[PDB]
């Protein structure tokens, strides 16, 4: 009568950080759900499975669990580990809702077995730092932010990676001129306030140099900002998302978290944790063990998460 539910994630590696994030999540969720009766009487258990966010890790866990026979995967965190695991999910009829991977191949295959909680309007994730460390290689950063304790967040997680901050900014104006002066391989800039003008930033740092790498962080609501700024020259942007531990609704998980020393602050916390919700919910709904009715209830339907109402298209992407 039990349901097994696979969980993978980062343990080991760069990513760890992020890992204990979406495990610590997934763990509280599968409690709660158990406390509240589980499905229908049925108990939830999780199965944690380390993929070091590694391709060639990624594909021995996603073999693990198609022998372990288990129906349901939460993960994994990283897109190149949720690609290629995605594949082998979706041969074996293995349901799998990924808390972290962005990249855009991963829905537009025509999987009916695969969803996503992460990536809402092509985003590259909620935070810059796992984004820099999954994705670029250790070079000279430039990090154009006016809150300067978003800005040495970020440069001691990249600094302990081995990458090099060649300067800070606080404003657009003076991202164009540390740009001239320091040349740097990539650059962060937070173009949320109207104050740091970001837009006009990277079409005077596209004057100087066509080449250079810009990462934008934007927050909720700013999408046609974003646009603007990839048609302005930038590579990437990451959407931060509105913080969930301070939702009201949510203050016993954040509680149930602090009792155990965890930091409820991570938001894939509540991407991982509105995963199992999911989950949970389309079990209940339809009482079926198929992950196919699964996925299409969840698509019909849709699910009331910790991260609010939640809806998916038919490739299994989140809408609204």
């Amino acid at each position: 009568d039990d349901i097994k539910v696979a969980v993978v994630g980062a343990m080991s590696g760069p990513i760890a950080q992020w890992g204990d994030m979406e495990f610590n999540g997934a763990r509280q969720a599968i409690k709660d759900i158990n406390a509240k009766g589980g499905i229908k009487g049925d108990k939830l258990v999780g199965v944690e499975y380390d993929d070091a966010c590694d391709p060639k890790q990624a594909v021995a866990v996603a073999n693990k669990i198609v022998n372990d026979g288990i129906k349901y995967v939460i993960g994994h965190l990283c897109s190149s580990s949720t690609q290629p695991a995605s594949d082998i999910y979706e041969d074996e009829g293995i349901l799998m809702i990924s808390p972290g991977a962005t990249n855009p191949e991963l829905t537009q295959r025509g999987y009916q077995h695969i969803m996503r909680t992460a990536g809402l309007d092509s985003s590259q994730g909620p935070t810059a730092a796992k984004y820099i460390l999954e994705t670029v290689k250790p070079q000279r950063v430039l990090i154009v932010d006016d809150a300067a304790f978003m800005r040495m967040m970020l440069k001691d997680i990249i600094t302990k990676a081995g990458y090099e901050v060649a300067g800070e900014a606080t404003n657009g104006r003076e991202a164009v001129e540390k740009y001239k002066e320091l040349k740097p391989d990539i650059v962060t800039m937070d173009i949320t306030m109207p104050e740091m003008n970001g837009i006009d930033a990277i079409k005077e740092i596209m004057k100087i140099d066509p080449n250079a790498k810009i990462i934008v962080c934007s927050a909720m609501g700013q999408q046609a900002m974003v646009i603007e700024a990839i048609k302005a020259g930038a590579k990437d942007f990451i959407v931060k998302p509105k913080r969930y531990d301070q939702d009201p609704a949510n203050q016993g998980i954040v509680d149930a978290l602090k009792a155990d020393k965890k930091d409820p602050s991570g938001p894939y916390v509540w991407i991982t944790y509105a995963a199992v919700q999911s989950l949970a919910t389309a079990l209940e709904r339809t009482g079926s063990d198929e992950p196919l009715a699964l996925v299409k209830d969840l698509k019909a339907n849709g699910a009331n998460t910790v991260i609010g109402p939640l809806n998916w298209d038919e490739k299994g992407d989140l809408k609204g």
